[PDB]
């Protein structure tokens, strides 16, 4: 099955195209190719600095009548410098304008941490610590609920929230809409059993990011583990006559997760979509689960003293 039912009553394609690090001169053609070969979900963010160009592709394929808007599922995220209640509508409308859309299917709080508002995405003090904003997750959430009530977004969610932060929203005084999705890092080196079961127990759909371990992350180091080159995963791929990436994409799919691998390579964009015609065994699943090492691609040191930093917590 190609889509999962969200708690807002809408259906979300379980495979999406990621766009973090997709160069602006290549992401328009990447998104056009993806839509041509089947993708119907694009994961976006203002902080990726490429929403305009993603938007050009979406709008051309709509104008070409390759797809109807209702068949697309477009996701973006509120960046950390816009957590203030007074900045949230603007930030969403900048994304909508850039994407050439009149609504988003899902809008996420990108990170639980608010940063000082300004031009800078990562405002730092002279010692390199991120500068927080005094905003809290619950007031930001109410601001997200208003976007639903204005028709600018069909669903709201969170990203990089730990289980205590998820629980804080769920127990928020006067909560009007539950989060639909929690988008978190997840792959065989960061399997997240604990956080995923909590979220699913609550009817919150989990989207797995960096499912290939983000080989193009700009801070990669030689000693870091490498999913795509792990002989153990390679062997599972060979047994199935599939690529390693294809195993790494199908793995979250069978955990009832949405997965959003990124590429700007047309061959890989296509390859990455060809994951609905095979199955990993239970044993494969448990074997891949066993590779966990609590290894994170995304956990920037300069943010670790923020009050709301999500990754000190066990969950
Ligand atoms: N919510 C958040 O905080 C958050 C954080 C991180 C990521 N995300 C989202 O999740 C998406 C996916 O994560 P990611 O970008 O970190 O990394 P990823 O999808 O794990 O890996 C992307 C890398 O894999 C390469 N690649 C793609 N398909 C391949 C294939 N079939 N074979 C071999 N290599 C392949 C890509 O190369 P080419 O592009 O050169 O083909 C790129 O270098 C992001 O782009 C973003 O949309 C969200
Ligand atoms: O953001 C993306 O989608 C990809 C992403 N990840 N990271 C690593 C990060 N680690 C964080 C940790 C916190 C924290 F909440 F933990 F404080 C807050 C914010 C961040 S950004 C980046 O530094 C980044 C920079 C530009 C564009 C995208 C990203």
């Amino acid at each position: 099955a190609s889509r999962i039912l969200l708690n807002n009553g809408a259906k979300m394609p379980i495979l999406g195209l990621g766009t973090w690090k997709s160069p602006p001169g290549q992401v328009t053609e990447a998104v056009k190719v993806a839509i041509d070969v089947g993708y119907r979900h694009i994961d976006c963010a203002h902080v990726y600095q490429n929403e305009n160009e993603v938007g050009v592709a979406i709008q051309e394929k709509l104008r070409e009548q390759v797809v109807k808007r209702e068949e697309l599922f477009i996701v973006s995220k509120l960046w950390c410098t816009y957590h203030e209640k007074g900045l949230v509508k603007g930030a969403c409308q900048k994304t909508l304008s850039d994407l050439k859309l009149d609504y988003l299917d899902l809008y996420l709080i990108h990170w639980p941490t608010g940063f000082k508002p300004g031009k800078e995405f990562f405002p730092l003090d002279e010692s390199g610590n991120v500068v927080p904003s005094d905003t809290n997750i619950l007031d930001t959430w109410a601001a997200m609920e208003e976007l639903v009530d204005e028709g600018l977004v069909k669903a709201i969610g969170i990203s990089n929230f730990n289980h205590l932060q998820v629980e804080m929203i769920l127990n928020k005084p006067g909560l009007k809409y539950k989060p639909a999705v929690n988008q978190i890092e997840c792959h065989p080196y960061l399997t997240q059993e604990k956080l995923i079961q909590y979220c699913q127990s609550k009817g919150i759909v989990v989207t797995a990011y960096s499912p290939l371990g983000s080989p193009d992350r700009p801070w990669a180091k030689p000693e870091d583990p490498s999913l795509l080159e792990d002989p153990r995963i390679k062997a599972i791929a060979a047994k199935h006559n599939k690529t390693t990436a294809q195993v790494l994409i199908r793995f979250p799919m069978q955990r009832n997760l949405v997965v959003i691998p990124k590429s700007v390579t047309p061959e890989r964009i296509a390859e990455n979509f060809k994951v609905f015609d095979f199955e990993l065994s239970s044993q494969d699943m448990t074997t891949l689960l066993s590779y966990n090492r609590n290894w994170r691609v995304c956990a920037l040191l300069s943010c670790t003293s923020h009050k709301d930093y999500p990754f000190h917590e066990e969950f």
